[PDB]
């Protein structure tokens, strides 16, 4: 696969291309809104995942199960990356900036988790470069361990998914080490990192629990990505 | 003084912390109910919670932070890691969870109780995946040390701000610690940052596994607040 013999700048320049634009809310009901542009941001989704180094290596049933697992927290972590440089506030879009006060409409729990999570990135001094890393991450893990076949074929695609994974974590350190962070800056910084995936998924797990609808299902999926 | 341990001292504090393993009542009636298999698994868990105080006040950096603070991680993190315990348990036993050593059960006894056979499934791909990788005991008790600091710290004045930044601190100092053992181990530079990377990927995986736990359960049993408080006080 061409991924796996990517440096960590073609890498990181293969996913800055693939970036979607940032979508501006249409127009009122906040759910009416925040669909219609989740609605739209899902379209620019699969055309970014299909961009992904490694990612259509992969079988079509296996690039659904991936995406079906991780839209939301995809769309998440977009969102927390929008609104670092905006304190105390999240930038769904660009006309669209909502502050805690706004989510009370079960929404100002999830709401708080997203402010913490984008306050943790400014900590971090999080950069562009390791956020396109991250949200490759997420795509590609949330779903492996979920694969519900034991063919041989399945086994060679987990495999793939795991080598593309390692590909990325040494773009991280790549990054980290071109930065000028020391070995243990390095190591410490990678997992500060992945350690928020759990939280990501986490606040995915939540907003799923509330709604129950509106998801993506299998089939819709799969249609989008035929096309 | 947590953050003044070597790598060396903290494997040694966390294998020590241990807890141990404990037995499902004894000579229940077979084969299960729904209701009776609940009953067993939940007897089961409210004994492992006590031991769960014991082994977290243990773990360096947790009783440094205040009482509060230490129930909040704990009310966050306690059933990934019982459920982190029992993939460990299952590892030399494919197509099986060691829920206690007298309750070995396959996944056609998971499906007794509604939708526990999809998590079912859930804890065997990952004792899969932590036998494939070969984990080892030494790892296995920083990653649980990981979901307890770990898993509530997002969900919290300066003197908050301090606490975070304690638990982040124990948390580098936990990272350091398994790049130490993968270094002795013989692994090389990139081999140690993708084996990290590999076992902190599988606790967003722990984490998913505790949440649908949690959603199945609620479609009162659940430790509450004040519980793991007086607990933590005792
Ligand atoms: C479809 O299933 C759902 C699962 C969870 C929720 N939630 C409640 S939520 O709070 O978790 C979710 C997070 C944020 O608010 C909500 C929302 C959203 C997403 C898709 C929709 O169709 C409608 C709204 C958001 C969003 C939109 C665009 C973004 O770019 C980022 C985030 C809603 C629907
Ligand atoms: C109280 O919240 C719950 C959350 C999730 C569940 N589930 C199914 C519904 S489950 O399948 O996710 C959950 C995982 C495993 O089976 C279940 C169970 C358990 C834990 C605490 C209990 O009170 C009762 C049962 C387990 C367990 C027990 C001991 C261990 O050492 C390890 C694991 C049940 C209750």
């Amino acid at each position: 696969s061409l991924a796996l013999s990517l440096t960590a700048d073609q890498m990181v320049s293969a996913l800055l291309d693939a970036e979607p634009p940032i979508l501006y809310s249409e127009y009122a009901s906040m759910m009416g809104l925040l669909t219609n542009l989740a609605d739209r941001e899902l379209v620019h989704m699969i055309n970014w995942a299909k961009r992904v180094p490694g990612f259509v290596d992969l079988t079509s049933h296996d690039q659904v199960h991936l995406l079906e697992c991780a839209w939301l927290e995809i769309l998440m972590i977009g969102l927390v990356w929008r609104s670092m440089e905006h304190p105390g506030k999240l930038l769904f879009a660009p006309n669209l900036l909502l502050d805690r006060n706004q989510g009370k409409c079960g929404m100002v729990e999830i709401f708080d988790m997203l402010l913490a999570t984008s306050s943790r990135f400014r900590m971090m001094n999080l950069q562009g470069e390791e956020f396109v890393c991250l949200k490759s991450i997420i795509l590609l893990n949330s779903g492996v361990y979920t694969f519900l076949s034991s063919t041989l074929k399945s086994l060679e695609e987990k495999d793939h998914i795991h080598r593309v994974l390692d590909k990325i974590t040494d773009t991280l350190i790549h990054l980290m080490a071109k930065a000028g962070l020391t070995l243990q800056q390095q190591h410490q910084r990678l997992a500060q990192l992945l350690l928020i995936l759990s939280h990501i998924r986490h606040m995915s797990n939540k907003g799923m629990e509330h709604l129950y609808n509106v998801v993506p299902s299998y089939d819709l999926l799969l249609e989008m990505l035929d096309a």
